[PDB]
């Protein structure tokens, strides 16, 4: 029994083996034997020259399409000797090489996750698949060097499986909206492929901040004989998060309204006027507490003090 | 000078002082110098008996109407002694008694607050006022108990100022949605009045439970010549934030591609069905990764796992 052996991918008319050689002929020799294959399956592969005995490839032989996954691959075939009429087993196996990158099955993974999400959550990732075998097939995957997500992998029988991102740092709509991560699939060949996946993650909004008033105080002096309906005022707060969540509004809270009926406070502007006529006695000043309120239950205070001159 | 006491709100002609008796004078001698009250301010609360020299009530005394939050409060007139034509100078003082309870200027507070609102948070109150002076005005305040608000009460000159709600333990909508508390206002009297307040916070909803299914592992056993489209399971998972934060949709976490295009899964329903032929060699088993989100961006995992016959 003969066997051959060659690599997948090489150009045609590539040396395999000399039948000649292994039979121990010559020329003359070979040739009153009459040699030929007997066609079958691949072994048109291979093309035999009947006067000096060489094997050499006929065609691309391409591991990947002849065995997919499976190990080794070899391609059987007799050889007829037409003069003893016996038949000669040639087997040629196909060697591997690392043709093929591992590849995703998509280019870009789009993720959304609250900014609450807590930490030691785990997302799985799509997988890599290298179409080669042995060390040429997936070995490892690597995520991107980042604060929030870091990789884990279930280490199996031929390579990595299942693997997954973890949060470890707490993530924050308000420091980063989007977070941009790389996963890479490398084989075990040399050097090494690496096929590439794009991770896209979106910061998803929690109203986890209070508005904030640009001052503690706000102190206004008016004239004693100041018209209704006049501009006092303009207070504001801002608010970072997104959305409803960061659209404050303007009232007094409720304390004294024997104090707070004589204004008015402009709930989206925050202008705040006089609504009834203001005694320089009785009252020299007029201490208001006011409220900023974003959409979604967070709240600040301020505190308002008009002095009538 | 003359000066006499008389509690306010007595019945009509309630004896207020004798003339005759701070006098020292009799019945033929007190009608002959005839006396009489001098008509001025509020001398008509009082009526001056000419024969007998009593000085008795004459209609509702008020403290509250005559002198509001001053003190003393004190009624003065004159009689005249039309013999010598002689002004005496009387002084009745008015007691106040405790016939006003401390009032607030509405009925119910309604508030709003995230249940992500960090503790320490304060929040001022309604004031109470109280009509009646002294020790029967306003002297205190009281929250009734509740582990998640305490009351904070400054104390003034004159009586408590500035009474704040301070969050002490965290809300939480999915253990109260909502929160009924009280606030009472009393004065120093004996008995003591209180008035009341009603407050009425209401929770407002964060995000902060992801959903879960109702099992970390879904098995399903087919037949190996099922109808495309046949219903396999129903995976389930629930979520208890309000609205959107808490109605989850099904998706299959990108993992395997070649194995979950074999199926369906319903985003609304969580219905799992057979979408292409399933191999009984090529895949014995058909692990998949599925996913439950809610409509803020949480989320849970569990495991389907596919056997054909
Ligand atoms: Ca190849
Ligand atoms: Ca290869
Ligand atoms: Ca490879
Ligand atoms: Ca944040
Ligand atoms: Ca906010
Ligand atoms: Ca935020
Ligand atoms: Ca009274
Ligand atoms: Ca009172
Ligand atoms: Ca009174
Ligand atoms: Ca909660
Ligand atoms: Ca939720
Ligand atoms: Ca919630």
């Amino acid at each position: 029994n003969i066997r051959y052996s060659v690599p997948e991918e090489t150009d045609k008319g590539s040396f395999v083996g000399s039948i000649a050689k292994d039979l121990g002929l010559e020329t003359r020799e070979l040739m009153e034997r009459g040699i030929r294959i007997v066609s079958r399956g691949r072994s048109q592969l291979f093309s035999l020259n009947p006067r000096s005995g060489s094997l050499v490839t006929a065609g691309r032989i391409d591991r990947e399409e002849l065995c997919a996954q499976s190990t080794p691959c070899v391609v059987s075939f007799n050889i007829l000797m037409e003069d003893e009429m016996k038949l000669l087993p040639i087997e040629v196996e196909i060697i591997d090489i690392n043709d093929n990158t591992p590849q995703f099955q998509l280019e870009e993974l789009e993720l959304k996750m609250s900014e609450i999400t807590t930490p030691g959550t785990r997302i799985p990732l799509p997988l890599g698949q290298d179409l080669d075998v042995g060390i040429n097939s997936l070995q490892s995957y690597q995520l991107s060097a980042n604060p929030h997500f870091s990789l884990d992998v279930q280490q199996g029988p031929e390579g990595p499986q299942q693997p997954e991102m973890v949060l470890q740092r707490p993530l924050d709509r308000e420091k980063d909206a989007v977070h941009y991560l790389v996963l890479t699939a490398s084989d075990g060949g040399s050097p090494i492929h690496s096929g590439t996946l794009q991770i896209h993650v979106q910061v998803v909004d929690v109203n986890d901040n209070p508005p904030a008033f640009t001052k503690a105080e706000y102190h206004v002096s008016v004239p004693e004989n100041v018209p209704l309906g006049t501009r006092l005022l303009k207070v504001n707060a801002t608010d970072p998060d997104e959305g409803a969540n960061g659209r404050v509004t303007y009232s007094f809270h409720k304390v004294d309204h024997s104090v707070v009926r004589k204004f008015q406070l402009d709930a989206y502007t925050g202008e705040l006027s006089n609504k009834e006529p203001l005694d320089f006695e009785e009252y020299k000043v007029y201490p208001m507490e006011i409220q900023a309120q974003d959409g979604a239950g967070l709240m600040a205070r301020a505190k308002v003090l008009v002095t009538v001159l």
